[PDB]
């Protein structure tokens, strides 16, 4: 419930895919009536003038004014100085777009852009479940916080962010927290986004049976959980094969980060799935080392995670006793508040805490 | 020559093996007469106690007291809180010893406690090449600056630490910027420290000779520099399998951590023959992909690097430019200072940071 009472509104955009969706944020709110513009991606003047009419529209509409606007952004950009690169998808783009600037002309007010990984983990980590996770310790009596995040968006792709206690890691090439293009485990040739990813689940049910159909991944965890009639052996390799890969990237990327890991996501419906192999192969590398990660969803498992090897240590020569853990651990947690809407908090609190 | 004028005093212990060597450290030199006392590590209350010691002994030989004490040690152990965990190497050390407070209530001035490979980061990130680095971009005339630094000792071990603009990534187990203990490249089943130690060069010229004697990495570098006789050629593969792996490792970490790259510690006597492949591996990788990695040694190589694709572009509307380098390029660099400087150093300026 974080920002419930907070008066200062933020304008918003989804440029997801196709067209603008301009919006607004106050508190943790959508107040705004959505308004839908096209992306004249084919020319620059076109877009770049509806994007100042979608916000213009919004703005027209609020009560008091708006005190920001952030969003997401496609990219490759530098992102911290708000100027995006040539994107594939919008043909005006080639050459350097300073967006940010552009827009924090026209209406005064600062603009901040990041890509959707970014946003997610920001989002998870000061709303969704990292305060969760740290308030459930306490209660559960333990002494240990944890502030290192790592969020991985599940879906279209294998997009990621990071957080180091409430610090963005944004890189010096605007690339930090990559994970996608990571190595393969089981195509050393490839990178991991291609068996992490819708591609990947629908590839491999296509190849574990024989059927040629074009099914979607809702469709195949419908196969595997005994609803839809098809392959069900094949349904599950699936998710689990996209488990083990997922599993691999997640346990060489923590060992640097070394926090808690959130999922998210389109694929995130078939947790199911893809956890339990994904979990298997994290204990598996950080085995071979002093390094256990718990699944933070299942209350047993919560519980060991929580206390570990917790002590008091007598201070040599003092009477007094300081707390001490030798127990390492990481954890796993699939995103309770939906990938969308941390993205959107995410924008809403970055835009809030960089004014 | 950062804090070379500075009168605060810190003093230092390294208890890198068999023994503690107290010293102490003023402006960047040392002005302790060194004090050598055992580690009786057998007996917890008898080390400890020479801890104190040594300690007083330099203390009372001090133009003005003391402002701090901070030094590098062995762990496991939650170096923030400083309590060292179950070494190996120190019997009496079962069970947790707050080493940190027992220090800081006998002295009264705070202690602080890391780790080598994160002191290392730390000092090549404020004292080492990162300045370097940063003012010959500035002098070269490129906007681009780096803020973050992933440091790794090649030695004994693969240790590493990571520096995020300033701030060393602690993690939250006290395990941050672990890079040895990822999955090796052509050994699987075992850890990429297997494949980068000294083990591993002595290791590889064994096998790829028939010479089963006992010889250290700088006969082998000679072997391979062609001074000392031997196999050259396998003098020669010694080096450069560890530079692949090694690669592949700073490759997979990199991609999180998005900054420059500082190699050290006594291995880096070879850079001849283990940059050129680690470099090629390195680029081998981030070529699936936008990533180049420059050998920032090379005068040729740094110039691209700093230069990369940079532009300006107007902001739209405006008559005002904005900077702007499409060029996404990251870099290796070896220590100039040495690992030892810099860990003196790290321990030195963190401490003066910290107060």
């Amino acid at each position: 419930m974080m920002y419930t009472n907070d008066n200062r509104i933020v304008m918003t955009l989804d440029a997801g895919g196709t067209n603008f969706v301009f919006s607004a944020i106050q508190g943790g709110k959508e107040i705004a009536d959505p308004v839908v513009l096209p992306a004249c991606a084919d020319c620059l003047d076109k877009c770049l003038g509806n994007l100042v009419e979608g916000f213009k529209a919004i703005q027209a509409g609020l009560p008091e004014a708006p005190v920001a606007i952030s969003f997401a952004f496609p990219g490759p950009a530098d992102y911290q100085a708000g100027i995006i690169g040539d994107l594939p998808n919008f043909p005006s783009f080639r050459g350097g777009v300073a967006l940010g600037p552009f827009l924090e002309d026209i209406f005064g007010i600062p603009v901040f852009i990041n890509n959707d990984g970014s946003l997610f983990a920001y989002g998870e980590a000061l709303t969704g479940v990292l305060p969760e996770i740290n308030r459930r310790l306490r209660e559960a009596g333990s002494t240990k916080r944890y502030k290192n995040l790592l969020g991985v968006t599940l879906g279209t792709g294998f997009g990621a962010g990071v957080v180091i206690d409430g610090e963005l890691l944004r890189g010096d090439n605007a690339a930090g927290g990559y994970v996608w293009c990571l190595r393969n485990k089981k195509y050393p040739e490839y990178i991991v986004e291609e068996s992490v990813s819708i591609r990947a689940v629908m590839r491999v049910y296509a190849e574990r049976s024989g059927d040629a159909g074009a099914r979607t991944p809702k469709e195949i965890f419908e196969i595997a959980e005994g609803i839809r009639p098809g392959n069900r052996e094949a349904a599950i390799a699936a998710f689990e094969e996209l488990g083990e890969m997922a599993g691999d990237a997640l346990a060489s990327a923590i060992t640097l980060i070394d926090g808690l890991i959130v999922i998210g996501g389109g694929l995130s419906g078939a947790s199911k799935y893809i956890l339990p192999v994904l979990l298997k192969e994290m204990n598996a590398q950080t085995g071979m080392m002093q390094k256990e990660v718990y699944d933070l969803d299942e209350e047993k498992s919560f519980a060991g995670f929580a206390r570990g090897e917790a002590v008091e240590v007598l201070v040599p020569g003092t009477n007094r006793k300081v707390g001490y853990d030798p127990c390492k651990r990481i954890g796993v947690t699939f995103s309770k508040q939906g990938a969308n809407r941390s993205i959107a908090m995410g924008a809403y609190v970055f835009a809030l805490n960089h004014l």
